[PDB]
């Protein structure tokens, strides 16, 4: 029987894996799901039959305790990471939450097949802080090219995962590198589909047009993007399919897009002028919604809106990180070549996901 542990249920990759691994139709069906995160459950995420548990899976204590007695676990989705000023520090928080999670696991499950990791794009383009200062690899990003002489914490967390891994006879794993992801999530401390939502919200709110808070080479150089289901598929082929087995794969929707054009759909869903790329003017949204908090709560009372903070469901800074950057591309050739086929239409997906926020009632 197929167990799974999502380890960071309520994430924006974590809530497909919740919704899609219960399903008739998954491969290695039917699955039992335990699904950790820290907060409470919320309400979007209880439409999922998963087993719901609270842990901090940076206390080793904690972790001990409410994962130790899960001894039918066969195979680990792990969904999440920490946040810290610098990478060194990333490298150390991140590093001792997967070694916490694998630490019991893997002595506690006999029946563990597979750990799956999710990392990221930032293993080639490098850290926050250092994206576009530093020489990379030329797009498009293919997997078993060198890694960059800077740290990241990816690399920590995948060298702990090989060691982890040979504790285990038989026990495999893989790593899944997707970009910027569209899905749903007002949890997320990534999720740039629901902040741009908020953010035509606010614009169609105060009767503002929908300017564009990006670079130029974000509005019309190329850009791709991967959608959260297509990640959750991808994290499953990986982990039930032999001919997958100890590889890192990227995870991208196989189409690619613009801003510019983009722009128009975000508009268009909310009812708001379209603003475009301005060849001034540095837009940033950190700055632009300082001290919105009473807006959101205007919108929110006056539509209906599941109450949300302003903070939680919009993560300006990354919105910012992401659209004051060009986008370059990865390839799908290591997946496909491996018989994983799936794709996504880009624009449809992204029509799909403001869909989903509204229909939560987290945007209008
Ligand atoms: N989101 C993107 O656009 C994007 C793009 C490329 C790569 N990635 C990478 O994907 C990986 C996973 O991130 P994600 O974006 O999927 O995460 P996410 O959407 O931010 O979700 C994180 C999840 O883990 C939980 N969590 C956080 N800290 C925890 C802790 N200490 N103990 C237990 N649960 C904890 C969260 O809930 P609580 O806060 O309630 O605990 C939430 O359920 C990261 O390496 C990230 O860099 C993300
Ligand atoms: C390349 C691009 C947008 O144009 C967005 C990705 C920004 C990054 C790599 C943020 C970290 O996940
Ligand atoms: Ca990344
Ligand atoms: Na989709």
């Amino acid at each position: 029987s197929s167990v799974a542990l999502i380890v960071g249920v309520t994430g924006i990759v974590g809530n497909s894996l919740a919704e899609i691994l219960p399903l008739a139709d998954t491969p290695s069906g039917p699955w039992k799901v335990y699904g950790v995160a820290r907060r409470p459950r919320p309400a979007w995420n209880e439409d999922n039959p998963i087993n719901y548990i609270r842990c901090d899976i940076s206390d080793p204590k904690d972790t001990q305790e409410k994962l130790s007695p899960l001894t039918d676990i066969t195979h680990v989705f792990y969904v999440t990471w920490a946040n810290r000023s610098t990478e060194v520090e990333r490298c150390e928080a991140n590093g001792k939450m997967l070694k916490n999670v694998l630490d019991v696991v893997i002595p506690n499950c006999p029946d563990l097949k597979h750990i799956s990791l999710q990392t990221g794009r930032k293993h080639y383009v490098g850290p926050f802080e250092l994206i576009g200062k530093i020489e990379t690899h030329d797009p498009p990003f293919t997997e078993d090219l060198p890694r960059l002489k800077f740290d990241n914490f990816y690399y920590t967390q995948e060298d702990l995962l090989f060691e982890e891994v040979e504790k285990k006879e038989g026990l495999t794993w893989s790593v899944h590198r997707p970009g910027n992801i569209f899905g749903f999530s007002p949890y997320s401390m990534m999720n740039l589909v629901g902040t741009l939502c908020v953010y035509a919200a606010i614009c169609k709110h105060e009767g503002k047009v929908l300017r564009f808070p990006g670079c130029k080479a974000a509005w019309d150089g190329y850009s791709d993007c991967s959608d959260a289901d297509l990640i959750a598929e991808h994290h499953i082929w990986a982990a039930v399919d032999p001919y997958a087995k100890n590889e890192a794969f990227n995870v991208s929707n196989g189409d690619v897009f613009k801003w510019k054009h983009f722009w128009k759909v975000l508009a268009e869903q909310f009812g708001v002028e379209c603003g475009e790329y301005e060849e001034g003017e540095n837009l940033k949204l950190q700055d632009l919604m300082k001290g919105k908090e009473p807006v959101w709560e205007e919108i929110v009372r006056e539509n209906g809106l599941a109450s949300t903070n302003l903070e939680d469901v919009a993560v300006w800074w990354f919105s910012d990180a992401v659209l004051d950057i060009p986008c370059p591309l990865d390839s799908m050739n290591k997946s496909k070549e491996h018989g994983f086929l799936g794709f996504r239409n880009s624009k449809n997906s992204f029509i799909s996901w403001i869909d989903k926020a509204k229909a939560y009632k987290i945007v209008p």
